[PDB]
């Protein structure tokens, strides 16, 4: 019996993460059977040192993410263990980009501090004038993780067709953090875009180089 063998773990052995991320595993067959997945899950146990609670996101019939309910500690050695399979990883800074709506900025920390790189500006480092969603495309409020990065990404609306420079992917559907220089005069004032978070091209480009997959990005009215 065999139907629950792991064929793979996300983070790899060594690999350097951002500190939500989450514990992929992707099983050899699909589990179709939407009634054996709480077998699967118990045979895919997730226990990490540090210990840390979890909640498990079928991403296909053969793929169960476990989304840790805290961020992971940074600059740290986490040890992981999927059913028997122990492995590990790393985590770097912790970098938080927090999104508000109703501010119309996007608020980066690194370890806590917030910063930024050294047209409507703050001078609050790490408070990056934003345009999020309007009303008819709107960002949703919620609990994010950068789920990849890109340079000069096509993204169009499927109306437009952007060539993007500097993209930090958010969701599956195309919800990213990106450089948006058309839009600089709504930046810290209006919510214009179709749900991305917008940035200028200078604090898109601090926020990707310093970001890695696996952080967190919160969106908050
Ligand atoms: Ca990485």
């Amino acid at each position: 019996s065999y139907g629950f063998a792991v064929a793979s773990v996300l983070p790899t052995r060594g690999q350097v993460v951002g500190v939500a991320h989450p514990v992929v595993v992707t099983f050899s067959a699909p589990i179709t059977n939407p009634a054996n997945r709480h077998a699967a899950e118990r045979a895919v146990e997730v226990k990490s040192t540090p210990a840390m609670t979890g909640k498990f996101e079928w991403l296909d019939n053969d793929v169960v993410q476990w989304v840790p309910d805290r961020f992971w500690p940074a600059h740290s050695t986490v040890e992981l263990s999927v059913g028997s399979l122990s492995s590990d990883f790393k985590t770097g800074p912790a970098v938080v980009g927090v999104a508000s709506i109703s501010q119309h900025t996007f608020t980066v920390s690194i370890d806590g501090v917030e910063e930024g790189p050294p047209r409507v500006h703050f001078g609050e480092d790490g408070v990056m004038p934003a345009s999020m969603g309007r009303p008819e495309y709107p960002t949703p409020v919620g609990s994010y993780t950068v789920l990849s990065k890109e340079r000069s990404v096509i993204m169009d609306s499927s109306g437009y067709r952007l060539s993007v420079d500097y993209a930090v992917r958010i969701t599956s559907r195309g919800l990213y953090v990106h450089s948006a220089p058309w839009a600089l005069p709504a930046l810290g004032l209006e919510n214009v875009s179709h749900g991305c978070i917008s940035l200028s091209r200078e604090d898109a480009e601090w926020y990707y180089n310093a970001v890695d997959i696996g952080d967190p990005v919160i969106v908050q009215e």
